[PDB]
């Protein structure tokens, strides 16, 4: 398979699945380079993140579990359809870009911290990354370009 992309299992029900391990992605249906990718991100900082501040909060302290969590409910409302990315990226993030529905504009190899760079690389245009970890906190990134 594609880049990153293995075959896996599901514990709750039996069915092949397929994860990755570069965007943190997991989808069921089997999956399916450029100079240059366009992304948006939702960013949610924790008390271990390099900068533990943002335009929401003066003094980020959630902690790094407590930050994952946050995350993955905003995965399930976003996949579900609830709420879309751009939305609670706009409401929720803890990057400046928030004002910017989450959207980063294009950049290439070289500009990220690497986490974020080889996710956004292994995405491909109009997906969606799991929780992907840097520096910073924890990131949902949309690929757009
Ligand atoms: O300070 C931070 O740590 C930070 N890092 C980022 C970020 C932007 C693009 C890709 C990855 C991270 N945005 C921020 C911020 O507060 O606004």
């Amino acid at each position: 398979l594609p880049p990153g992309w293995e075959k896996a299992m599901s514990r709750s029900s039996g069915r092949v699945y397929y994860f990755n391990h570069i965007t943190n992605a997991s989808q069921w249906e089997r999956p399916s380079e450029p100079a240059r990718v366009r992304c948006s991100h939702l960013l949610v900082k924790h008390s271990q993140s390099r900068r533990p501040s943002s335009w929401r909060q003066e003094k980020i302290t959630r902690t790094k579990e407590e930050a994952l969590e946050l995350i993955n409910g905003y995965i399930q409302k976003i996949k579900s359809g609830e709420e879309d990315f751009e939305s609670l990226a706009s409401q929720f993030s803890d990057c400046s870009s928030a004002k910017a529905r989450g959207d980063l504009g294009a950049f290439s190899r070289g500009q990220m911290q690497k986490p974020f760079e080889d996710a956004s690389f292994a995405l491909r245009t109009g997906e969606m990354s799991g929780p992907v970890f840097t520096d910073s906190g924890i990131h949902i990134i949309l690929r757009t370009e």
